[PDB]
Parts: C-alpha cells; sequence; structure tokens
C-alpha cells in the first residue's frame, strides 16, 4: 500500500515568513522591519498591557476551576463584547436581538461565520474589498463560498475610491454576504466617512445583501466609540448582520485568541435558531473557545479601574501610531522625496500601503536592510523617532 | 428582502444540556450528579492543578509579551507532547518522523486532522468504535468524510467484544482512516490488552488502514506510559499515523483548550510536505493556538520539580477514580443489588455504563436525584466516600 501522505504536494513557502528569517540572520545594525503584522511601542517591544498583567494576576488568585464552559464561552465576555460594538442601552441589545459566541480570535470568528452560513443558509458568495485581509479568501473558501472582490482601494492616488466601490457592488446579488472592515481596513488604513458608511447601510439594505463587519481595531483609529460609528449605522438599518471582533490587537492579546462571532436577527426567536446552528457549527469545530484570553477581557471591561488603565493604555497606543504617521511624511518632506506622501496622514490604524514597486521594496531590502512586505504595505509602529530620518532617506533613494 | 436567517430550523436541543438545566434547579440537598464530563475530587470540586498554579505564577512573572506564534503553536510544547505519546528513546521521533501542531484541544486536533485528509488525500472514511466520544461524528462529517462504526463493546456482558471487532473491520478499506481510542475508551472505559492492540497493529498493516489514535486520558488508566503502549503498538508497525491528544483531562485544563494533532510519515521530507498542509487548514480556520494552556504545560513538562508535582497530582486522581471503582462496587454489594456490577472494577478512566434502562435513569432523578445520562454512563469521579451508600441505595431500589 502506497502512503497515504506519500504523493502530498508541499504547500508554497509563506514568503513574509522568509523575510522575517532573513530580517533575523541580518547583521547590519541599521535594519529595520516595517512589515511586521503587530504593534509596537516605542523601544521596539510588543509588551502585555499593564491591565492585562493586572488581570491575570487577579484571575491567578480567585480562579478555582478550569472546567469547560459552553459552546458560546464566557457570558460576561460575549456582554462586554456587545456593549463595545453596539453601545451599552443600544436598542438591539434591548430588543434581544444579538447573540455572541467568543471564539478563537477574529479568525475563529470568520470561519465559525463560514460554516455557519455554508450549512444553514442559501448564501453561495461573499464579497470583500480589494485589497483585504490577505486571510480573508481561504477561510471562506474553506467552507465552500466563493469569495468575490469589490472596488476600494485607489493606489494610485491613495483614495477610497467610493464611487467605484459602489458600482462595483452592483454585481453583488440579494443574498450574498458583504464584508466590511468596521475601522483601521487593513491594510490600506483608508475608511469611509460616517456619511459613506451610511450610504452603505441604505444600499446594503435596497440590494438584499447580507453585511458581515469585520472589526479587528477598535480603538485604533479615532477612538472606541468613533471607530465604531460604521458598525453602528449598519445596525441601525439592518434587520440582519454578523459581527467578527478581535481582542487581539486592541488588548495585545494576539497569542490568547480572542474574539467573538455576532450574530444579528430580526427578533430574538430568528436569532436563537441562527445560534442554536452557529453552536453547532462550534461543536464540529474546536468546541469550546479558550478560556484566558475572554476572562483577561471581561475583568478588565467589568472593573471600572482596570478599565480606565487600559482605556489609557490604548490611547496612547492610538496616538503613538499617529504621531509615527505625522512624523513620517515630514521626514520624507525634510529628506527631499520627490512626490506627497499626505494621505498617511489620512490614514487610520497601524497599516498603510507605501506605494513602493516590488522592485523598490527589493532594493530597499537588500541595499538598506529596510525590510516590508511585497505588496509595499507598512506598519508604522514599526517606525521610531530615532530610526526615522535613515528609513525615510533609504525610501527617497529609490524613488 | 427577505431575511437571510429567517428560514434556519432550531438545532434540536441538547439533552445533557437540559439535564444540567434540571440538576441546578433541583434543590433537594442529596442529589448527585454522575452525568459530568469532567474530574471531580472528593469534595466535589474540579480544581486547578498545584502544578498549574505554579506554572501560571512563573508565566505571570517571566512573560514579556504575547505577540502571535506559528500555526503550530509552541514548540516545546510540540516536543514534550511527542515525547509523553512515544517515549524517551522513540526510534520514530530519533528518525524525524513526527510533527505535531498544537490545537484548541483534542476536539481542534481531531477537526484539523479531518480537514487536512479531507483536502490532501484520498481517505473517504473515517471508522469509529460504537460506542465513541459524542463529537466525533460531527467533527469529520464537518469535512466532508463519512464516518463508519466498527464493533467494540458488549452490554449485556460488559466486555470488549474483540473477536466482534476484528471481524467487523474487514469491511474497512485499505486508506479509510481508522480511529482508535489510546485508552480510557470513552465512554466504555473498556481497553484492548496490549496483546490484543498488537494485533490490531499487525492487522492495520495487514489492511492498509490510516490509524487515527484520540488519546485524552493519558495517565487515568494504569499510568503515563502504560497508558501510551497501545500507541506505541502502532508506532513500531507503521510508516504513517495521526494522533489526535488531550491535555484538557490529565493537566486539568478543560478551558484553556490544549492538544495536539501529530502526523507521522515515513520519513523527514514526507512528514514536512504532510505538515505543511495541515498548517493550511489550520490557517483557514483559527490561525495560531491559544498559547495560555500550552505554555503552562510546557512550564510543567521541562522542570523536572514541577512535573514530578504534576505527576503526584495525576497519580491522585487516577488512584480516586480506581478507589470509587471498587467502593461502588462493594457497597452495592453490602446494599443487597440484585445484579453484579464487578466489571466496574477492571475498567479504565473516569466512564462506564452502569448498564441501568432508561426507565431506571427516570427514576433515580425523579425519585432520588440521582444524575445519569440517558444511555446508563455513568463518571465515577462524581462519586464520594461520603455519598456513596445514599447513591448505592438508590440504585438497589430501582433494579
Amino acid at each position: 500500500h502506497v502512503g497515504t501522505f506519500e504523493n502530498i504536494t508541499a504547500a508554497p513557502a509563506d514568503p513574509i515568513l522568509g523575510l522575517a528569517d532573513l530580517f533575523r540572520a541580518d547583521e547590519r545594525p541599521g535594519k529595520v522591519d516595517l512589515g511586521v503584522g503587530v504593534y509596537k511601542d516605542e523601544t521596539g517591544k510588543t509588551p502585555v498591557m499593564t491591565s492585562v498583567k493586572k488581570a491575570e494576576q487577579y484571575l491567578l488568585e480567585n480562579e478555582t476551576t478550569k472546567t469547560y464552559l459552553g459552546l458560546d464561552g464566557l457570558p460576561e465576555f460575549g456582554r462586554c463584547t456587545q456593549e463595545l460594538l453596539f453601545g451599552k442601552g443600544s436598542a438591539l441589545i434591548n430588543d434581544k436581538r444579538a447573540r455572541t459566541a467568543q471564539t478563537p480570535g477574529g479568525s475563529g470568528a470568520l470561519r465559525v461565520a463560514a460554516d455557519f452560513l455554508a450549512k444553514n443558509t442559501s448564501v453561495k458568495r461573499v464579497w470583500v474589498s480589494n485589497p483585504t485581509w490577505p486571510n480573508h479568501k481561504a477561510i471562506f473558501n474553506s467552507a465552500g463560498l466563493e469569495v468575490r472582490e469589490y472596488a476600494y482601494y485607489d493606489a494610485e492616488n491613495h483614495t477610497l475610491d467610493f464611487d467605484a466601490l459602489i458600482n462595483s457592488l452592483n454585481e453583488a446579488q440579494a443574498g450574498d454576504v458583504v464584508l466590511f472592515h468596521g475601522c483601521c481596513h487593513n491594510p490600506t488604513g483608508a475608511d469611509p466617512t460616517l456619511e459613506q458608511w451610511q450610504t452603505l447601510a441604505q444600499l446594503s439594505v435596497e440590494k438584499g445583501w447580507l453585511p458581515l463587519i469585520d472589526i479587528a481595531y477598535q480603538g485604533f483609529g479615532r477612538g472606541l466609540e468613533e471607530d465604531a460609528e460604521g458598525l453602528r449605522a449598519f445596525a441601525a438599518m439592518h434587520k440582519e448582520l454578523i459581527v467578527a471582533s478581535s481582542c487581539s490587537k486592541n488588548f495585545g492579546l494576539y497569542n490568547e485568541r480572542v474574539g467573538a462571532c455576532t450574530l444579528v436577527a430580526a427578533d430574538s426567536e430568528t436569532v436563537d435558531r441562527a445560534f442554536s446552528q452557529m453552536k453547532a457549527a462550534i461543536r464540529a469545530n474546536y468546541s469550546s473557545p479558550p478560556a484566558h484570553g475572554a476572562s483577561v477581557v471581561a475583568t478588565i471591561l467589568s472593573n471600572d479601574a482596570l478599565r480606565a488603565i487600559w482605556e489609557q493604555e490604548l490611547t496612547d497606543m492610538r496616538q503613538r501610531i499617529q504621531r509615527m504617521r505625522q512624523l513620517f511624511v515630514n521626514t520624507l518632506q525634510e529628506k527631499g522625496a520627490n512626490r506627497d506622501f499626505s494621505f498617511i496622514i489620512k490614514q487610520n490604524g497601524m497599516f498603510s500601503f507605501s506605494g513602493l514597486t516590488k522592485e523598490q521594496v527589493l532594493r530597499l531590502r537588500e541595499e538598506f536592510g529596510v525590510y516590508a512586505v511585497a505588496s509595499g504595505r507598512i506598519n508604522v509602529a514599526g517606525m521610531t523617532p530615532d530610526n526615522m530620518a535613515p528609513l525615510c532617506e533609504a525610501i527617497v533613494a529609490v524613488l
């Protein structure tokens, strides 16, 4: 009997992992990695947030069991998530139209949503922005759902091309899912304005789309409440939606895998039926979600003092990113960049497309030790006041 | 437009969750829940193990980041898992034939294995024992794999009917997966002897099956090394196999979701190809696994002092279960049971089938506040020296 594994073709190597290996091995003291995928502070560290350490100490001192929770995880975490998303006092919450399952990250939320849709609805297609989070396609395709792209970013002019977006979505059919990033669009940082969100929400009702809001950076754009405006505009207008949320970034809990999938339906009975089937999708996967990260989040959010410490930290991170965006633009100018980069201070979150070509990206790495991913995506949290001048001089040199 | 969720039918209610509801609403002081699915100590608690609290303190003191790990999780956890499974001095490990992905529980391991097999191999069918762990069918079916049942337990006579088992497996074709519980068969507690494992391993080689060993109770049967004998009998004989392992029960880490999927192939280059595609299946699911529980396990297993504290606790847990099995049988006899329950003494792990009818189970709950599941499965860890006499009196009364 030939082996079952004998003829498996290897998956393609992950180019980003390859770059990370090269960076690690690079002995040049001037090296900088703008290709990283997480927040870093001014010292280049991704620390554990103080509020998180305090919560972890409280859990250590008070947890008396690790017995299983249900398929939806920790109820307090679900309620805290819903309040962050919709606002405490939301008519949606008051009307009992939402149910939330804690999941292993936003990634887990997306897969659970995909499996739920594929097994229980007539959804055939999920529409995602061009560009979008790289992992969206694989997740939805794994559930047998087709993924189509809609127009979003104008790369030459560095804008969200809203008219192109709405026209391209005329191809989406009633009952298709259309996925929108809630804030800090990844990787462009180009977000709809509130008025644009309101236009999209109205269009979505008219066309019969099922919106799926992927929100992974609440608090990184303009603030917690502001960053939820787009989601809340959809929530005001729709009978149904799905939200995939993550606490990986805004709580610095990346490796603990903390996020949620929230269903909204027209009434309590409907959302309960749908949620029962979502649970079934979870039961066929990992069953119950990982407790530690969700416990941490619930511990912080339910305590006024800890919550204040967390909010201040998150504010500090948002403001550092904004400072680096401003400093990057000003430093490119002082280093004599031969074109305008002001789009950088019109974008939200830690990611933007630099507008550099793959050739310029390669040259930056080989000649200057400045690392970015092939798409030209850069993470401004990889910038500091101390590394800004040489990295801008390098960029200017390849333009 | 009509709702996408409007015509979703509710999943059928989970009878066990309902029984847990009824238990909570039952105000009678003498209630005993033999229907639980986790370990409990002599006080009725599911404690955090001492070794686990110590490891958690160490992590709180020493962790400086929660940045993402890779798709396979914490390397040290993978190595420690492989050593527990295959033993020191494993030729298989020396030959670099194994790769392990940390996963969200044994459940996550089974789903990752299922998705990997469905997308990368010609496997069409997975064979499981009648009875088996309740979630096996849903997990494999979710990946598009047919699940077939093989003979295992003679309920009237309380035996592993080995001849029925091997004859029933003549229907399994070359290339099919056959799933075996590594130890403490759930829910019968009836395990193959070493000689029987060796016979199964030889048959598997002859027939060309791909074995999947699901091991979730290592340490609860006879002890860590003994409980791995069956797996190791297969390992010695096979070019390829899959192991889904769990630390939920033997580290009391249920809600942290810590387990692993281990692939074994003929050689290192082959297992690397296979594992690359397993990582792709993970990427399309929840991406990286939850760190906390795996960090705890690695911390314990890689430190001699902590490991000894863990092993001692686990031994105490195993021995308490064995003592309750003996005490149950002896108390039933002293209370005048009209039937022999000696089969209980021999069975391994926390679960056995009581042999009680559904009518007897109903009466036990309604009249005596003794709770078992409809099948008559009991968890002997729900028994204590203090509750044993009333429990046995109730059972004798319904016989």
